[PDB]
């Protein structure tokens, strides 16, 4: 019930800096088509005006001569080479030329491809263009960023630099890792790795950072295994971090503006290990421990100066402890099942968050946090009730939607064949049941019965680790 004219007339009322009516978008697929009918729908209820941000997308021949459905989608497109990512959705400098070119206000990457690479937006700022993503200096491997957690009291696996800070309380006049606190994170000599290995615990990873890895069971592996990452890629820093033992993966998806603000909005769970069943908000651990996973999620992302949506990946085991492995500083794949539990349309926020709109102006996060959908006024982020349940499960550029008509809160994709289906309930119960009896309408097979089992044993209707 509030609406406006244009792009412009909303960056204006909502507080931001730039206009952005056209996208281009690096990626073909699923990523495109949901980019695509996630804006248009926020579009269709801000400017009453389905198309009011404008897609071009980059579509190679492959996906041409299939006729991927995402290329009709898209106001414009252009044609890009074939072969290996690098030669089109994966190389940022055809990216940049295209996007100055047509011109584009901005780029997004989604997932894979260019996603993580620190260029992408570093060239794009450089040329004009902003990036639905966070930016270069924040996106800028595993020692540093883990230094960097310690520094911010965020628990991590024993590994060759536990107890590593850095100097920290230099504020918000961006955090950064020494030369020299990096060094003694790593493990030079077999030497020294056998020392650092015996403080740290068996069984533990050997890891090249430029990935190369070994799991090392004893001392006597050790030295055999530190050799062959070395010979596997020289050159390398080489760090020890220890195997984590009944343990889940767990994830906290934030979302950041360019204020320094960030919110984080609950997280996912993998119940069942790639993901085959992954599950929204995260059940598995008790809330009082997953609110201070939150927490120190939040104060990661400003502490690195995150922009836009991303995950914090943790380990979580059966004892309570949690451990940080990761921001993985893009959109996944999953991102539907937080949309549904916290009512949130991701892309749309990482449009309006580009265009300098924050937090406590988008209309979703208001309402998440309870407060007027229309309100300017700041929101305390630190001082929302998951809606309902998620089930996502894995199923095995054209893009299918899966087709219920049994089978009611559930929906689904497949792609070439790999996809997910989502199912949504008032509780997990819900959730699988909901779930299988879409799955047995999919069955009229092999990755249905396969999945049927998988959710219909006690083990993971109790949610056992």
């Amino acid at each position: 019930d509030f609406t406006v004219a244009s792009p412009a007339e909303f960056v204006t009322r909502f507080g931001g800096d730039r206009v952005i009516e056209k996208v281009l978008i690096a990626n073909n697929g699923i990523a495109a088509v949901k980019c695509m009918r996630s804006i248009r729908r926020w579009a269709y209820e801000m400017f009453r005006n389905e198309r009011a941000i404008r897609f071009v997308v980059m579509v190679t021949p492959e996906d041409l001569k299939a006729n991927a459905e995402y290329i009709k989608m898209a106001d414009h497109y252009v044609p890009v080479p074939g072969g290996p990512n690098n030669n089109n959705y994966a190389n940022v400098e055809l990216i940049v030329d295209i996007a100055k070119r047509i011109p584009v206000q901005a780029v997004w990457a989604g997932w894979g491809h260019a996603s993580e690479n620190p260029k992408l937006p570093e060239l794009l700022c450089k040329n004009g263009v902003a990036f639905l993503g966070p930016p270069s200096e924040a996106m800028w491997d595993k020692i540093a960023s883990t230094v960097v957690a310690q520094t911010l009291q965020v628990p991590t696996l024993p590994w060759s630099g536990s107890g590593l800070t850095v100097e920290w309380t230099e504020d918000d006049l961006r955090i950064s890792v020494p030369e020299d606190v990096y060094d003694k994170g790593c493990v030079k000599d077999v030497d020294e790795g056998l020392e650092a290995a015996e403080r740290i615990g068996f069984p533990l990873m050997i890891k090249a950072s430029e990935g190369g890895i070994r799991k090392a069971e004893s001392a006597e592996d050790f030295p055999i295994l530190f050799r062959q990452v070395q010979s596997e890629i020289p050159g390398s820093p080489i760090f020890l971090m220890k195997l984590a033992q009944h343990a889940r993966h767990l994830e906290v998806q934030i979302l950041a503006d360019q204020y320094g603000n960030a919110v984080s909005l609950f997280g996912r769970d993998c119940s069942i290990q790639q993901k085959i069943v992954e599950e929204a908000p995260a059940t598995i651990a008790p809330l009082a421990i997953f609110e201070f996973m939150e927490q120190c999620a939040i104060r990661l992302a400003k502490t690195v100066g995150y922009v836009s949506a991303g995950t914090v990946e943790y380990l979580y085991s059966q004892d309570g402890s949690f451990h940080f492995l990761e921001l993985n500083p893009r959109l996944q794949v999953e991102h539907p099942c937080t949309e549904m539990i916290a009512d949130v349309n991701l892309p749309a926020a990482q449009l309006q968050i580009a265009m300098g709109v924050p937090l406590h102006r988008l209309k979703d996060i208001r309402l998440l946090y309870g407060e007027s959908p229309w309100g300017v006024t700041p929101i305390s982020f630190e001082t929302p009730l998951a809606r309902g349940h998620v089930i996502a499960a894995r199923i095995t550029g054209t893009v299918q939607e899966l087709n219920f008509r049994s089978s009611k809160n559930v929906w689904g994709y497949f792609s070439v064949q790999f996809g997910h289906c989502f199912s949504w309930g008032e509780n997990r119960e819900e959730a699988i049941s909901n779930m299988v009896v879409a799955l047995k309408e999919l069955s009229i097979r092999t990755t249905v019965e396969y999945l049927i089992n998988l959710l219909e044993t006690e083990s993971f209707q109790n949610n056992d680790i």
